[PDB]
């Protein structure tokens, strides 16, 4: 059973192979990563005399066609900022090549799950969460600029990789679940973990949901653990509801998957829906205090960081009072990159 004439596998990903030459110029290493999208292989560039990283999109019309709309805002993206300042990952150039539609990348180094990893999940510095959260946050003002209006749509430490191994340098990358502002063509969007409630509740969403991802982001960094895993959608949104409370009536009242997640009274407020057979699974709402999870007063996440430097109480204070701004309920009302920026939590040395 023949896939492409023998070229892809029964999943329309290429069949990679160690040492193909492309096109009498790029040199097939190896495979270095995997995702929905298709592959990514490392690869050296005769012509240019470096390293490079290509991206093979799926062999199907619907992966194409998604691909297509990385590539137009990659290039506006590149365009506005040709000395590969602003955090995001630079498009050398791409090509079609046996039916796949190809990607040339800079190469660049670890990703942040990868990161994590490396000290057996007890998470980074906060010193080095702040470093992500500053380039970040800045990236994120970048995407912003109305000319651009790009929301990324699917944040997540995997989709962040440092340029170099032993510096804090990063850029995004990704970009293929992205959209503009107004051309808004999807309904269930972002990984989950770091899934914002708007998106839960299939409400219309904008920029603000990066920042939403952010935050989820940056705790896990620093923690070493997703701060809301949830196994499907009505697992999430309770574990949010643990940690933040029940999410505003003015929001509830005007999202059609309410219901899904929530009941509302004779009176008017809105409640978890009434579960079952005295189980309880949650924690009740507004339970999971932030404040714990981080170990404010109690020597950072686990203790871990006890009477180290730069894990201050204080830092701490900052440092929550950001994250709890980057998950405002309220988009309107969920800190903006401009101001982020300006926040206690980056005043200087
Ligand atoms: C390790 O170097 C790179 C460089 C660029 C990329 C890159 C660019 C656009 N989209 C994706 Cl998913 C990208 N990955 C994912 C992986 N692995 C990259 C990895």
């Amino acid at each position: 059973k023949v896939y492409n004439d023998g070229y892809d596998d029964d999943n329309y990903d290429y069949i990679v192979k160690n040492g193909e030459k492309w096109m009498d110029r790029y040199e097939i290493d190896s495979l270095i990563g995997k995702g929905s999208f298709g592959q990514v292989v490392k690869a050296y560039d005769r012509v240019e005399q470096e390293w490079v990283a290509i991206k093979i999109i799926k062999n199907k019309k619907a992966f194409l066609n998604q691909a297509q709309i990385e590539v137009r805002l990659l290039e506006l993206m590149n365009k506005h900022d040709t000395e590969m300042k602003y955090y995001i990952v630079h498009l050398k150039r791409h090509f079609m090549f046996r039916n796949h539609l190809c990607l040339v990348f800079e190469m660049l180094s670890y990703n942040l799950y990868d990161l994590l990893r490396n000290t057996n999940f007890r998470g980074v510095s906060l010193n080095l969460t702040r470093k992500f959260a500053q380039q970040m946050c800045t990236a994120l003002l970048f995407l912003a600029t109305p000319e651009l209006s790009i929301i990324h749509c699917d944040l997540k430490p995997e989709n962040i990789l440092l340029c170099n191994p032993k510096r804090s340098a990063i850029k995004i990358v990704d970009f293929g679940s992205s959209c503009q502002l107004g051309q808004r063509i999807y309904q269930y969007i972002q990984s989950r973990f770091y899934r914002s409630p708007e998106v839960l509740l299939g409400m219309p969403y904008d920029l603000a949901i990066d920042m939403w991802s952010l935050g989820c982001i940056l705790v896990e960094m620093h923690t070493g653990e997703p701060l809301f895993s949830g196994a499907n959608e009505v697992d999430q949104m309770n574990k949010i509801v643990e940690v933040l409370g029940i999410p505003p009536a003015h929001i509830l009242d005007q999202a059609p998957k309410a219901r899904k997640f929530f009941e509302k009274l004779p009176d008017g407020t809105w409640n978890l829906k009434k579960t079952k057979d005295g189980k309880r699974e949650y924690k009740p709402p507004g339970t999971r205090k932030l404040h714990n999870i981080l170990g404010v007063e109690t020597g950072g996440p686990g203790g871990r960081r006890a009477g180290e430097s730069g894990h201050t109480v204080a830092d701490y204070l900052k440092f929550k009072d950001l994250i709890l701004r980057m998950l405002d309920y309220d988009p309107k009302t969920r800190i903006q990159p401009y101001y982020a920026l300006q926040h206690s939590f980056f005043k200087k040395t």
